[PDB]
């Protein structure tokens, strides 16, 4: 054989990848997560899983054809979860997605049912993985993945408000003529309608925007900064109406979180985690708060100082999620 | 205003971009080119142009929402070509795309008519740009864009066989257990059915695969390496049959060419250029040959030493393209 | 010729050129950091020591296969610097063991009287990025000699002091420095100002959880973090003889904002006359918006009376030195 | 404490580095390797080792102060090898360096004595490490590291001719007006005076330069391409004469090898390995040949087809290296 005339083999290697990432779901979200991760050189192996055989195979082949331009030596796919074995990070993007005008909370039963099959299959092949939930409603589905997996809470993460906060920083950046990297602001709670903008922490170079404008984010704000939060809430609905779905921004948001996990950065991200014991919350509610994210997942939570109105809005987001969460059939 | 209390302006904002890229067409190919370019930090401004208003705005908005994770501070869109002003590179992806069982050659009348509108509008606003043609049939469309634009031939580049060669290299790599970066091989001629695998130049570490196996690429080959070229030819059709279209690999192949142009690398790529005067070709045929690509586009053409059968196959590819090209009216 | 048998030539100025003046440890660290961040299509090096200059250029050229900067050039002659978008000056006497950066001033001013007109002659529209010490005074000096408008004369200033501060804050908290926010302003030296009022994690003011933060009465003595920021260069000089790596990375950070027109905010040296309560033509670090045209805007930081007094003291210290200087 | 007021700890330590690199020696080569590795984001932890305490601490601190600009969250140092624990790769740059007019082969006795201390201390704390030898004479020192460590051959690599080949490609590129990435050519054998330019493999886009000029690399060559290999041989001495030492190009060459290892790329590099059994070599000689490099080090060797003259020059290099090997006192 030609391979043998050209090359002399020294050993049969173990082959087990050291930085493998699995993406579950090859829809628009899943593929945007896949491309972003490949262009960030985060993994030595990428695995894709879906239920539509043709689409899964087509997507895998199309990424594979770009291998020359990448540094991810192995790209694989299968409907069988054995393809996901030894993943460091498994990203779940599978399930029903919002239609035009549809609340993310409307996807709950359909996605809890899908998660009942997915989660035991992921766990079986990667018992030491970190789970990164992207499927919606993300907060409730992070709780679902946690309960099903049996994993400790540090290893079950939801993409949460990482994108909501990125959108907030982009809009603030556009209003001020400053790059979003130099605009600071936190959107917490549900990744949806009940999210909370933390006006007290909104700043550029550590200068509180609220110290210059005390009415910042209120109805009495002459510049109406609350419309920035309204744009954050409405963004996914506005994008879906225009292009039928969202993909690029969530893909970048997920690869940003994947980078912190894979590279053990210990950067702070507003992501879905259990908030039991914070702000008077007594139940197993999962929603976004600023978390320290690394190789072991969420190791710590930043206790944000909320005004009484900000805390009341966060407890409202918590009540909305727990109302659905507490009555789940699984 | 809050902005003025926070920031003291010391310079009048008369912003002109220095490394602007425009992507014409927001279909799956155009968006894969856009995300790949954004993630490679090649531009300081990205402009998108299309004819479907909603889809165009949705795509622009979705990219802008990922700005925090990028280093391209300005993302814009419009149906109006004034939005593309001062681009250094303009990437053309617009037009009809081949259906399952349809040749890229069959899109020619539809795409020439579209180019008659797009090309003059692009050159009107970006007099310094290089035109990077991606729409199909890419070889005939590069010739068409060249003739319409009034640009010199070095500045009108067709993505051509850069993707066929990357596909070939990936497949060769899979067979050998070597990264595509270390598997060398050139697929030239039409970016389509009549492409030519240059078996004589196929090598690993300077070792000719044809020297070890003389039957390489022929029907007599026991390992059937000709199936690698057949898979290269069939790849877009196979992927279209599986996922409905191709996007990722073409996106990365175009970003690869964009990097060589923007960074003036003078790397060699198999891309569409005028071959009149080479291999006895007498007509104004555009096809892929290894070209040196930099800040002024195609500055030089490498003269590949082809076996008598490889040369005849290349002249056959040229004849096929001329057969379609000679009947065009524009 | 082999080249003509292989290649058919069809077509017989760089667009993103950067020049580094000075091939000392600082200059070479700026050079490697810029090459490894793919910011330039052409890098030029300039120095007065011909052998050292050529050897550094050749050493960089030999790594060309692992880079994406296709032209690396050098000369003692400034004609090599023509068409630079950005010119970084790292040349002159460098900080010595147990000595203030203010002790290099007159010698570096005399050297800039030669360098600056030569840079200006070949790239009249470049952005000048001053790294040489004392950076705040030398930025003012380069501004005066060049005749450039103030937006195009930038000093590396406190970008490194703030980076050191965020690393030290990060080590105490167990958080990546990217998630630890806090600004060190004024002189890139002993009179720098830690802005405790803006120090935060996830928008949470550290002063809100420790009102005494940064003062003598602070039970956790966070003033020691700023003391570590001040002492850092002296400590590194004592141990290894000079500093190079952290400054090269800080300079490449500023070069990225300029070259990619990011409009990110950096604490860098700029003309502060009329701002923050200062009446003289003093340059010091304040948070600036940095892009393709250099410093376009200045962020007006809300400083506490203590912080404002310290910044005024830093301005007074620099003005005092600058006053008694000849050029 | 302020930390406890701001952060709730939820986990539980277990901080084991997953992609750790160690650099032994903090001279100019060791620091150029360190800065290049840091700027390529290859490691989650970087450890430095040396015998000069102040120099080592000052270098560590200077890298640490640049952390905000990096993605390697742990930079450590010590004269104690326990600091290198759990490294995936250990880079050895310690030892005497050659003076002008002094052969790298003259460093043998001083460097072997140093390796007798370093090697057992390195291997002790890192079960999974690959040993990457940079110190000179590199080929002899790779054999020495292999004998002292008791490691299998796949795990002991010498930086060998990776830099000689990069220099060759750079110089070829300069003559042809082509980027080094598109200029192919191998310099094999000893990383020193007896290296072998493989003219038969020298090519652009698969085109053999020797097939265009049969006299290529011989004294009969009108263009004297042999001067390119002479410049490769003399390059370290020319740089040493001008600036006192070489650092940047070797740092980049070592980071290139570290990238193939850390990311399991399976790219081909001309690096020091055992050649017993190839080209009639019957002894345990280490020298550069093209190797497939990945996570388990050198898993495979490319059997380059050499002309009788190239093979004779390669065996001559092996004989020279074997001669020095017979002088080793373990
Ligand atoms: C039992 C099941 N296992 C899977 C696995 C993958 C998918 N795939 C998607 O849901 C892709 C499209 N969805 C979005 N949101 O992109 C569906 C199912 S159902
Ligand atoms: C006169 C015209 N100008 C344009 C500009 C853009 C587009 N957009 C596409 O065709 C994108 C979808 N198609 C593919 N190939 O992705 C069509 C036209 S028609
Ligand atoms: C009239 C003059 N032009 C120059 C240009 C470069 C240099 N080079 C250095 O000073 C490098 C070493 N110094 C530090 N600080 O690294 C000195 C002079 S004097
Ligand atoms: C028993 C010993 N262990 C070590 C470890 C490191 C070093 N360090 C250097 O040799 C740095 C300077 N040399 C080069 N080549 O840069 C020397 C020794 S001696
Ligand atoms: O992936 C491929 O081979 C090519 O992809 C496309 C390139 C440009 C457009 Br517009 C549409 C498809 C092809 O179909 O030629
Ligand atoms: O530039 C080069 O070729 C090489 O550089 C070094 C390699 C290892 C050490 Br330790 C020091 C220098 C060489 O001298 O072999």
């Amino acid at each position: 054989a030609l391979k043998d005339q050209l090359i002399v083999n020294l050993l049969k290697e173990e082959q087990v990848p050291q930085n493998k990432i699995t993406v579950v779901g090859v829809g628009a979200v899943g593929m945007a997560c896949a491309i972003s991760i490949l262009m960030k050189d985060l993994a030595d192996e990428l695995a894709l899983v879906d239920v539509i055989e043709d689409k899964l195979k087509g997507e895998m082949m199309d990424l594979q054809h770009g291998s020359l331009f990448l540094k991810t030596p192995k790209i694989v796919s299968s409907k069988d979860y054995s393809v996901t074995a030894n993943s460091k990070l498994v990203i779940i993007t599978a399930g029903a997605r919002q239609q035009e005008g549809e609340s993310r909370l409307n996807l709950v039963q359909r996605n809890v049912n899908i998660f009942k099959f997915i989660i035991p299959n992921v766990v079986k092949y990667s018992p030491q993985c970190k789970l990164l939930i992207v499927s919606n409603p993300v907060d409730i589905l992070t709780y679902v993945a946690w309960k099903i997996s049996g994993f400790p809470k540090n290893r079950v993460i939801g993409s949460g408000c990482n994108l909501d906060s990125a959108r907030f920083r982009y809009l603030m950046g556009e209003r001020l003529g400053v790059h979003p990297l130099s605009c600071h602001g936190w959107v917490l709670g549900e990744h949806g309608d009940s999210s909370v903008p933390v006006w007290s922490g909104v700043n550029v170079a550590g200068v509180s925007l609220k110290s210059l404008n005390p009415q910042l984010g209120t109805d009495a704000d002459k510049e109406q900064w609350k419309d920035v939060h309204k744009q954050v809430v409405d963004s996914a609905y506005e994008v879906i109406k225009l292009k039928g779905y969202t993909s690029w921004a969530i893909g970048l948001s997920v690869a940003d979180l994947a980078e912190s996990i894979m590279k053990n950065l210990r950067r702070v991200h507003p992501i879905s985690t259990m908030i039991k014991g914070l702000y008077g919350i007594k139940e197993d509610v999962f929603l976004s708060v600023p978390c320290i994210l690394g190789q072991n997942g969420i190791s710590d939570v930043v206790k944000v100082t909320l005004t009484p109105d900000e805390e009341a809005r966060l407890k409202k987001s918590a009540d909305t999620l727990w109302g659905i969460q507490k009555e789940l059939q699984f």
